[PDB]
């Protein structure tokens, strides 16, 4: 055998020092949120102007900048688009809302804009602003002082979006209620009365245009309210306006307390979160109907509800997991979940559908009668699987030519097993189903027949829709620009296809890169942002064109950067890329991380950093320097660190991610172990006898389920925010994955941590425990529960809270202590000479 | 040089074992001793027994706490000693199970016994009543009834309240009759009739206590937790007759509104509701509650039904009547039921009132304003409130349970006994005797009175006892006085501060004070209403406790001279435990001026040349004691546990610590911090430099509450003497504590700014460690006493400044550790971590 490698045993403050002067010269947002405005000079040097929000340094706002792209370029040289300022100058609500979006980033966060003005629209903190650049009124060369929205409104106004029909008005949020507001009249104007700010939420559980927390938590839908995109022209001269909202009752939520980040206080908040196995909020759709009379004064808003209940109309629907318009505006339309998440229904909802709220009885009758028994809902698509449907954000409906028919693409995993692009035409027939005969519909009395289905793409790979990656549709040249794995599962890569006659897909992105993308709206120029295992993130930007014979085809040239990377950095070394061939039947993909300066005939200790969740890959060719730099630190110190890509991990389709269905925490830990005996047998260095493992959330869960279970290969775990008890976790997660609690008894036993505490080692310096304790995701119960029963069972633990912390670490302080706590238990624990010196 | 002893190392496993096997011998321990006694006579010539005495207790491990009785025989053999039988007096009631509200009292009166906690009495009928968990029960013996030779059925009070009822008393004017508070209102009840009424409508059970903060007849937080007094209302012990052959009884009660008190939340003990529950807390410089007094009213019929309840309220308000009154203290009535009292402080808790409050005093509540004139012009100008006693002090008062009233000779004249330490600076007793005069102010004329209008002059103010010794008044030290013979009977400190002993002295011509129990032990003790025995629960470092019976007797010649005789055995002791050394008490002459005391555990099979770690166990705070001559073999075992592997434990009690006088306690007054450990320090060092045995390298130091508050400052302040410290639920924010402990050691925060900021380990953090293993912080999750947030805010300021730390919660354990799973894994944890960190070879070697 090899002799033991011991790292060198630092005290905690020449750790805190080495920890400080590796970050020091070592967190800036990319530009991301791209647009593209036409300049339509003749005589001018630019085609466009590109919008984009970004951070200009290290501890800098979040804002937005413009760059000039030019018509014409030096191809002997390399063009550095100049950042071009657009502007000169936290509530409960908004901090709730950065955790739900994960957002780091202090200013503006995201915009609005209406391309006939050029009005753009934001929030930055308290205010809501307004500026115009690139409409009419021309294009600014130099920052523009940004006009405050006026308000009579007491609190944080969120949510704000321009009406797409007339830039004057705007809506929003305030109070759980929307409000709109005539950005030139000045005339603000209440439209829903559900909430009363005044009330505690114990009483007062109801909210109108606003994504409740599982939402925004796990189908990454933010808002609840959708502008109607055209103006219907009234006999007056004047006009109607229309917004689709969903409104909620949580009534029958479960009410839970999060500890107060004043914890001077001593006091906890309410949060209505809704635990596996317990009520969703009472959802319905509602329209606002909006008159405005010739010169934009408001004659009256009524409020409509659905002729029949939602309950009726959308038989078994859980979730509204998305909403919108066509773009014409005849219909709204909705992606609709039932609770299992197995079955989705696209569905067209027309504004007849909808009738004034009248208390008044005779009245409401009169208005039932005079909607039509043709006016119904419209499920245009519905698709079923056995393991779950991943809701995206692709969905692109064409104009429509005729009245009965509609024409859209849609994504989907359910034929195949890969997410891949479909263009679907469904007839809009009248519906067997008559209101007036006074019964209630069958299941399948709004189901459309599908005309045509046609596979856009298909293959042993898929389609993105998620994080921003969707599609972009050229009409003209009758081309849907994607985002997919085609090339690799470990590269992001753009893509174009014909949707009309679809056959070679053409790859736009270079090989070596993973890339994140964004087309112009005028399919003519795209951005790439993009990295490497070795090379940090660079931004660019590419110009489209087709050859004269043939517009169906598309050819790329680079026209410039918007942001160059700081080359390679000096004090990282990037880690190695593998695969083995797994005994499951699928190939699995692992990183490791050498020890640096590798004596020859000596073992290391290892560290297993893991994630190994749903919704997320680890190990692909992107640059790891920035979040996973700490990994590199532990090289450094003498670690050997290793990643892998378990079964349920993304990008590998539903057939691989359904791997644990019902089954979570079970088979995780397997591969995990695969890949480390992999590694072992193919590289000496590796000292199996210290092996140590951590990571967080998901990562914590399975962190403890490896020590649990595999006490024999892991010695120590480090578990950060664990779920330890699925039935505490929310219902859109917990369901999808695992089911109704009933349905999966065991499945729940053995996947839950706390009830298995019997199975901790009775050994100490093997478990930690790492909390943020105000996390209201992955509420500190977990861990408290856990300990509960450790305690009962005679079991040791080692526990460090972060008590100014959600399920994220954003104050510095904070994370400089976890890292400094982390590398300081891993060193006395696993490392060290003293580590092996005290194991009895 | 001396070698260090190193400790063995045992795994997690083996001292798991190790503290099993230890306990398992020591399981017999955990088993009340005989209290609450009470002596009636049997009246029985041709009978063999002079007295029945009845008294709560535990048969042994595993069993519930309940009522016995025993026969005193009228002569005994003196060659023979005789051992009392205990004869259950019920046949069983209380299972573990309780509601929100008794577990909070619980923790309040810091009860870890199952069954009867305390019981009501009536001489003239022999009723008996006590609450035996969820139920309120009732038996007669000793009275026209007669005694039982067998056990009685306990007969339940049946109610139509759907709730928890709370805090039973007997009526003493009419043993028909209870009262109990249900969902904070006071409701009665008649056992014969079985006719249940409400007397006060301010609470709704059916509203969140953020809307709903009236209650009536009970005490709030501060005053349980603070000041030992359970009970808001009080029954007046007479009954007044009607024209119509029927009667009027009278309840005083405390009516509270908490409305402008904070409301914290406490972690719900149901984690998996992830839920908190609502207190209402007053924190140190914010609102106690609105307290007032009240007086209902209940008109009875010739055949015992209720005819009327009338709820009355003061002419005046509270705050007009009782200038600079925040708490009321104490409450109840003159014997005869002229005159209910009350004993209240200001909110410094620098100025003592004992004031008498006549029912006339009280009108009815009335809405209607042109009869309210009616009835405000009705009560005569001379009816006024009588503040017979004021004192002051620049330390703090010290409430106390005594205060004796003797019977009224002169309509105005009111003689009584109080202790007091503001004449000397220690507790001692003094007879007063105080002019009941018409006042100087006059309602009619329609002012406000100003502060002195009220006082009473004093007639005379005798001491009874004098010294550098005190008299104690709490934890069930009271007075027996004894109005035939003209004695008092009370417990001291008169023979050592080490030795509680129990004294009798006249009251008329106070001179030598006579000691009845024996030198040698401390004592905690009862006395007979009948003034002919005494009770001792006694013990001593080598000893466990002893419950033994003591007949008094005096010579014909002279009824102050008493003597004592041994009667009998009430509880014999275990002997000496065979698995136990007990420490050596030693005593230093500090620098400070005082003799500072302290315990020695030295360790086992010392071995010579050898130096031993060190364990400091702390307190060091307010009202305890730690070093005395009583057996630590229960509650202090686990100090001979370290000792036996060989570790040194030193206890020392620092001024501030009781038993000493107030100049002693005083020593910490706005200084709360700064002042302890140089004691613990001085006394390590003096142990240090007579013992070579003492590795000052390697000392720990360990303490819950107060004890651990200190355990941090330890280390903060002199990280050069303690290696490790070890806090228990500590105070880090003193902002963070209560109103009537804080405010009485340390002020209002406003007005002593340095204090606060100097006695609060959390703005200090910066003065912590930057080495781990050395600090270990240690709490219960669901404390509402200490809050949790001590430790958490404790910990903000620790991540924020870079220092290490360990932790364990106890996710089902409030102030206390009550679960034993709980303590099983805390001893485990401290041994092991004082092991890793301390004590042994790989402790030593992981130092860098
Ligand atoms: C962590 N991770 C927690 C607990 C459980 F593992 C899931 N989880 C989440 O934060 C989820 N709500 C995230 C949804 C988006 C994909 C990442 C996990
Ligand atoms: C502890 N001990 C806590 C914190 C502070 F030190 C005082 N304290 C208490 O529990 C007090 N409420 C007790 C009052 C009665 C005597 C012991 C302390």
């Amino acid at each position: 055998k090899l002799e033991p490698f011991y790292v060198e045993r630092y005290s905690w403050s020449q750790l805190k020092k080495l920890l400080a002067d590796t970050r020091k010269y070592h967190m800036a947002k990319a530009p991301h949120d791209f647009m593209f405005v036409k300049r339509n000079d003749p005589d001018g040097p630019h085609s466009d102007r590109i919008y984009y929000l970004a951070m200009s340094g290290e501890n800098r706002e979040n804002t937005l900048f413009y760059s000039e792209i030019p018509k014409t370029i030096n191809r002997a040289a390399v063009l550095m688009l100049s950042w071009k300022p657009l502007l000169d100058l936290y509530s409960r609500e908004e901090e709730l809302l950065r955790e739900r979006k994960r957002i780091g980033t202090v200013g503006i966060a995201s915009y609005d804009y209406h391309q006939g003005s050029g009005t753009f629209l934001f929030q930055a903190g308290s205010g809501i602003y307004h500026v115009k650049d690139g409409g009419p009124q021309g294009f600014t060369q130099q920052p523009l002082r940004p006009n405050l929205v006026e308000t009579s409104c007491p609190n944080i106004r969120m949510d704000p979006k321009l009406c797409p029909a007339d830039p004057d008005w705007i809506a929003f949020i305030h109070s759980n209620d929307i409000w709109i507001s005539n950005i030139v009249t000045r005339e603000e104007r209440r439209l829903t009365y559900v909430h009363n700010e005044l009330a505690n939420m114990e009483e007062d559980a109801r909210s109108a245009g606003v994504a409740t927390f599982v939402l925004q938590e796990e189908f990454d839908r933010y808002s609840g309210y959708w502008w109607c995109p055209k103006a219907e022209t009234t006999p007056s001269g004047g006009k109607i306006l229309r917004i689709l909202y969903e409104e909620n009752d949580e009534s029958e939520v479960e009410i839970i307390h999060v500890t107060s980040p004043m914890l001077e206080t001593r006091r906890a908040d309410s949060f209505r979160y809704p635990k596996t196995g317990t009520a969703n909020p009472k959802v319905t759709f509602k329209m606002s109907e909006i008159m405005i009379d010739a010169e934009g004064r408001i004659i009256d808003v009524i409020d409509k509800e659905l002729i029949q209940p939602f309950e009726i109309l959308f038989e078994g629907v859980e979730y509204i997991a998305r909403a919108g318009w066509t773009p014409e505006g005849k219909y709204a339309w909705s992606i609709l979940l039932d609770r299992s998440q197995t079955r989705l229904q696209i569905v067209l909802i027309s504004p007849e559908l909808f009738i004034p709220v009248e208390d008044d009885v005779m009245e409401r009758q009169r208005l039932i009668e005079s909607v039509p028994d043709s006016v119904t809902p419209l499920i245009i698509y519905e698709e079923t699987t056995d393991i779950w449907i991943n809701i995206h954000d692709i969905f692109h409906v064409f104009p429509q030519s005729h009245e009965e028919e509609i024409e859209f693409i849609f994504a989907s995993e359910c034929k195949t097993g890969f997410r891949h692009l479909y263009k679907i035409t469904s007839i809009l027939k009248e519906s067997k189903y008559k209101r007036s005969s006074g019964g209630l519909p069958a299941p399948s009395d709004f189901k459309c027949p599908i005309k045509e289905e046609i596979a856009i793409t298909s293959g042993e790979w898929e389609v993105l829709g998620r994080h921003g990656s969707n599609i972009q549709v050229d009409e003209v040249r009758r081309l849907v620009y994607f985002e997919g794995t085609k090339d690799s599962p470990l590269e992001h890569h753009l893509y174009v296809v014909s949707y009309v006659n679809p056959g070679e897909v053409t790859r736009l992105t270079d090989r070596g890169y993973s890339h994140s993308c964004c087309i112009s709206q005028h399919c003519d120029f795209f951005i790439s942002k993009y990295s490497n295992q070795k090379n940090p993130h660079c931004v660019s930007l590419y110009k489209l064109s087709s050859p004269e014979d043939d517009p169906t085809c598309k050819t790329k040239e680079f026209w410039a950067t918007i942001l160059d990377s700081a080359g390679p950095l000096p004090d990282y070394t990037p880690p190695e890329i593998f695969s083995f061939e797994s005994t499951t039947g699928f190939t699995l993909y692992g990183m490791l991380y050498k020890p640096h300066d590798l004596q020859p005939g000596k073992k290391y200790p290892t560290v297993l950093f893991i994630y190994g969740g749903p919704q997320v890959q680890l190990v692909n060719n992107r640059f790891k320097g920035v979040k996973y730099f700490r990994l590199n630190t532990l090289a450094s110190l003498g670690y050997v660190v290793v990643v892998i890509d378990n079964r349920g991990s993304c990008h590998r389709g539903l057939k691989f991610e359904g791997a644990f269905k019902y089954k979570m925490g079970q088979i995780e830990i397997d591969d995990q172990v695969e890949g480390l005996q992999y590694l072992a047998s193919r590289y000496d260095f590796i000292d199996l006898d210290r092996v140590g493992i951590h990571g967080w959330s998901y990562g914590g869960y399975l962190s403890l389920m490896a020590l649990m279970q595999r006490s024999d290969i892991f010695r120590v775990a480090i578990a950060g925010a664990p779920v330890t008890l699925w039935i505490f976790y929310d219902t859109g997660y917990t369901e999808r994955y695992m089911g109704h609690p009933d349905q999966n008894e065991q499945g729940y036993y053995l996947g839950s941590v706390a009830m298995q505490a019997e199975k901790f080692p009775s050994e100490p310096n093997r478990l930690l425990l790492l909390h943020g304790f105000l996390d209201e995701n992955v509420h500190f119960a977990h861990t408290s529960i856990l300990l509960s029963f450790l305690v009962r069972a005679g079991k040791p633990y080692d526990l460090q809270i972060y008590p100014q912390e959600r399920h994220s670490i954003r104050v510095p302080e904070s994370g400089e202590h976890y890292e400094l706590h982390l590398l300081h238990y891993l060193q006395e624990n696993l490392g060290s000479r003293i580590a092996a010196l005290k194991v009895i």
